[PDB]
């Protein structure tokens, strides 16, 4: 069921789980929830998501509460302004500390809570 784009491999899930356990599913199968580091990337999974709401590796890490990605890319938070869902993130109710994307479009991403359900999408290098 991986899609294949750009070197790495996607899968889009057909269960929905928390974010945790859905990255624990992902690492499962030797890979990620994925992170977003292009617009050619945020562009390939918000057309596939096919406008339904996706956990992405998006989560805050740090006394700052920085948003990370959990399969350690660095997060560039000046080259990744463009992709949140204008008014987002708003850390609604104190607890939105996990990232999903949500709007289909580059402006895609949302926080929500962690303990929350959704479809995921993990990520998973190919090499030849
Ligand atoms: C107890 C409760 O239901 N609280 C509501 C909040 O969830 C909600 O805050 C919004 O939550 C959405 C969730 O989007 S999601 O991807 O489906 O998880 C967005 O994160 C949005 O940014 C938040 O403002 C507020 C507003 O609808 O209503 C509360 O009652
Ligand atoms: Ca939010």
């Amino acid at each position: 069921g991986w899609k294949y784009f750009k070197g790495n491999f996607y899968y889009f899930s057909l269960i929905p789980k928390t974010w945790y356990s859905a990255e624990q599913f992902c690492v499962s199968r030797n890979s990620h929830l994925t992170s977003v580091t292009s617009e050619s990337e945020q562009e390939f999974l918000y057309k596939t998501a096919g406008g339904l709401i996706y956990w992405i590796g998006l989560t805050k890490a740090g006394m700052e509460g920085d948003w990370s990605w959990v399969d350690d890319t660095p997060f560039n938070k000046v080259q990744s302004a463009r992709f949140w869902i204008p008014g987002e993130p708003n850390n609604a109710g104190n607890n939105e500390h996990c990232g999903n994307i949500k709007a289909p479009s580059l402006q895609a991403w949302n926080d929500a809570p962690c303990d929350k359900t959704f479809l995921f999408i993990c990520k998973r290098p190919y090499v030849p």
